[PDB]
């Protein structure tokens, strides 16, 4: 039933609210999904005035229901299963010697459009850090999710590592544990095992005056 809710292009809306050490922000974002290809184009927006963080920290956190599952997988594909109720997704992610994020996710349907709101909590960062220096490139790598079934908690259990580029050549990890948990009581998918495969671009758009970023996805299960 969810995957019928994913058959064209759909409207996207995100909100976060946010702490880092005490500094606290907000970000609006928005934009189109489209789960046939796999692909998502989003624009956020700081409304707090400038981020206080790196944008690219951000992406993870800132939509794995619009994934492309070839017509053999469908049948684990957990996310699209859970909609329109949704799912809860919670995460910490620890970046290497330096601090980490604690966030909570809650993505569902409101209405016609798909909405994904967060809280995030960091904490321990390093002032001199690459995180709190904004030392990071703007840019980003490709990467592999993993994805484990959760029965005891009928939710999935998820797994990757986030490398970074640092200004000087080097690379900073960014080890992120995820959990995902439906919001309603009818039946899901629990998968077997496999992955997604994402493939990430960031951009700015030129007449935007705010702290902002434009985002684009693209992501494919496979493993099956």
């Amino acid at each position: 039933k969810g995957e019928e809710l994913f058959t064209g292009v759909v409207p996207i809306l995100v909100e976060l609210d946010g702490d880092v050490n005490g500094h606290k922000f907000s970000v609006s974002g928005e934009g189109e999904g489209d789960a046939t290809y796999g692909k998502l184009t989003l624009k956020f927006i700081c409304t707090t005035g400038k981020l206080p963080v790196p944008w690219p920290t951000l992406v993870t956190t800132f939509l794995q229901c619009f994934a492309r599952y070839p017509d053999h997988m469908k049948r684990h594909d957990f996310f699209k299963s859970a909609m329109p109720e949704g799912y809860v997704q919670e995460r910490t992610i620890f970046f290497k010697d330096d601090g980490n994020y604690k966030t909570r996710a809650e993505v569902k349907f409101e209405g016609d459009t798909l909405v994904n709101r967060i809280e995030l909590k960091g904490i321990d960062f390093k002032e001199d850090g690459n995180i709190l220096g904004h030392k990071l490139e703007y840019n980003y790598n490709s990467h592999n999710v993993y994805i484990m079934a959760d029965k005891q908690k009928n939710g999935i259990k998820v797994n990757f590592k986030i490398r970074h580029n640092i200004e000087d050549g080097s690379v900073q990890l960014a080890d992120h544990y995820q959990q995902n948990t439906p919001i309603g009581d009818g039946p899901v998918l629990l998968p077997d095992n496999h992955y997604l495969s994402y493939q990430s671009a960031l951009s700015k758009d030129p007449n935007e005056k705010r702290d902002h970023m434009v985002l684009l996805e693209f992501v494919t299960a496979a493993g099956i």
